Formats: structure tokens, C-alpha cells, sequence
């Protein structure tokens, strides 16, 4: 594996942004984590990020042992804090050469239980003999907008990291025809001195 996605699923471009109420007279964006996929990936072994995540039922170990492990990878995000009342997003774009129709669920963990998840629905779109779909702009879940206001007051850049030790989200992306899985994606965080920007890095979880 070379990159965020498998022989089936593709993930072009995810981010997660704030844009200011002054976005609309001249534009800006702030990016807390971006990838842009427009040597093979580093292993993480999944036992290691299980007590992170939900149990079972929707947890990491009972779809890691489903399979395919080809399908699962880890992101690690920097996440620039650095940047009231605009608009907080979520955007996500996958590729495929199969027309597929595609469940995205995304789950927000708090010391490994779900405190929040969305699932959403895209179908494929023809385009340049691949199909691209694009879930572009999501409203970020209020509670995340708050989360991240919340963070972006603590006093000390290692208080933030350890509270974002305990802070995970997962996102299994499905065949919604088929329920064969097709992307899983844990994200573990912590914080960037915002000369840097938001990085990140990406390992294939294995066993
Ligand atoms: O409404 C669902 C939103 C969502 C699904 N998957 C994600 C993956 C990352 C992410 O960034 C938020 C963040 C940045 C910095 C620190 C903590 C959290 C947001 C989402």
C-alpha cells in the first residue's frame, strides 16, 4: 500500500476547516487537518490503538478481524489550532473505477466510546472513466465545533495533546449495496506550534 485508500476506494482529498464570517468578502480558509492525494506506507499494529477505540458491535477489532486488512489504515494528524461564528466543515472526496454506492460513517470516540456519529450516503459520479464521489462542505457536528473551541483555550500546547490523547474518530467506508467494507480509517491527534501548519502522516494497521 502506497497511500490512503485500496485497489476498490481512493481518497482524493479530506479536510476540516473554519471558514471566518469574512469568508464571503474576501475568502479565507483555516485547515485543522488536511490530505490531498492528488515507497510503501509505515505499519502500525492494530492491537496497539484497540483501547482507543469502541468495542465490538462497531469497534475496531471486531471489523479488523472481518477484514480485508488491506483496507484499514492509520492517520495520525497535527492539527493547527490556530485561527467567532463562521463556518466549520468537513469535506471528503474517494475515486473508484467500480461504480459503487458508498456509506461513510464517522465516529467520534472520547476515551473509546462513541460520543457522536454520522453516516451519510454518496452515490458515484461519472467522470474521466473514474467515478468520484464527493462529499463536500458537511456542517462539522456542533460538537466538535465546541470540542475544538474548547481546545483552542487550554493555556499549554501539552495540555491540548493530552486531551487529545483520549480523542479518536474512526470512519468505515462501506458498499452500501454490497456491506463489503472498503476504507476504515482511525485518526489519533495532537497539536501543531502554528508556524508549522496541520501535517499528517499515514500507516497501513496490520497484525
Ligand atoms: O462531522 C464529522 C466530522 C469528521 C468526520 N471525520 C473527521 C476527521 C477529522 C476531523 O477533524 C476535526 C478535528 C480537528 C482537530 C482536532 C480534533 C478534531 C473531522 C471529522
Amino acid at each position: 500500500a502506497r497511500g490512503l485508500g485500496t485497489a476498490r476506494l481512493q481518497l482524493v482529498e479530506f479536510s476540516a476547516f473554519v471558514e471566518p464570517p469574512d469568508a464571503v468578502d474576501s475568502y479565507q480558509r483555516h485547515l485543522f487537518v488536511h490530505i490531498s492525494q492528488h515507497p510503501p506506507l509505515e505499519s502500525v499494529d492494530v492491537r496497539q490503538i484497540y483501547d482507543k477505540f469502541p468495542e465490538k458491535k462497531g469497534g475496531l477489532r471486531e471489523l479488523y478481524d472481518r477484514g480485508p486488512p488491506h483496507a484499514f489504515f492509520l492517520v495520525k494528524f497535527w492539527a493547527d489550532l490556530n485561527w467567532s461564528g463562521g463556518f466549520y466543515g468537513v469535506s471528503s472526496q474517494y475515486e473508484s473505477l467500480e461504480h459503487m454506492t458508498l456509506t461513510c460513517s464517522s465516529k467520534v470516540c472520547s476515551f473509546g466510546k462513541q460520543v457522536v456519529e454520522k453516516v451519510e450516503t454518496e452515490r458515484a459520479q461519472l467522470e474521466d472513466g473514474r467515478f468520484v464521489y464527493r462529499l463536500l462542505r458537511s456542517p462539522m457536528c456542533e460538537y466538535l465545533v465546541n470540542f475544538l473551541h474548547k481546545l483552542r483555550q487550554l493555556p499549554e500546547r501539552y495540555m491540548m495533546n493530552s486531551v487529545l490523547e483520549n480523542f479518536t474518530i474512526l470512519q468505515v467506508v462501506t458498499n452500501r449495496d454490497t456491506q463489503e467494507l472498503l476504507l476504515c480509517t482511525a485518526y489519533v491527534f495532537e497539536v501543531s506550534t502554528s508556524e508549522r501548519g496541520a501535517q499528517h502522516h499515514i500507516y497501513r494497521l496490520v497484525r
